[PDB]
């Protein structure tokens, strides 16, 4: 009684690369590196976007929200490093960059409940 195959656009292997181009700027998003969340995985972490602006490349993808996991960036492995990394190759060089990420699908990242009236 294993797994089963759905979609190839949305299943476990929610996997997707595309090439944006940055310039000497500030991006649209804000990305983040948590512990004690995804432990499925391996025994380490993972980062995350935390925040996004609609309208901006990393929406313009079609598909792109709060939360793709960055796994590489132009074949450049961040894992076993420290966020310290992620910030610093966050810089980049060139400006034609291409950027792996995973979409998961909907109950794998539920947000938490911050204090609140009732939301």
């Amino acid at each position: 009684t294993p797994h089963v195959k759905d979609y190839s656009f949305v299943t476990e292997d929610n996997t997707f690369e595309v090439k944006l181009f940055k310039n000497s700027s500030g991006l649209g998003f804000s990305f983040s590196r948590e512990d004690n969340l995804i432990p499925e995985q391996i025994n380490g972490s993972i980062v995350r976007v935390k925040k996004l602006f609609p309208g901006q490349p990393a929406a313009e993808s079609g598909k792109i929200d709060v939360g793709d996991v960055i796994l590489k960036v132009n074949g450049a492995p961040l894992k076993g490093l420290s966020q310290q990394d992620v910030i610093s190759a966050l810089r980049g060089t060139a400006p034609e960059v291409s950027l792996l990420l995973c979409r998961p699908a909907p109950g794998v990242l539920p947000e938490i409940d911050t204090p609140g009236n009732s939301s």
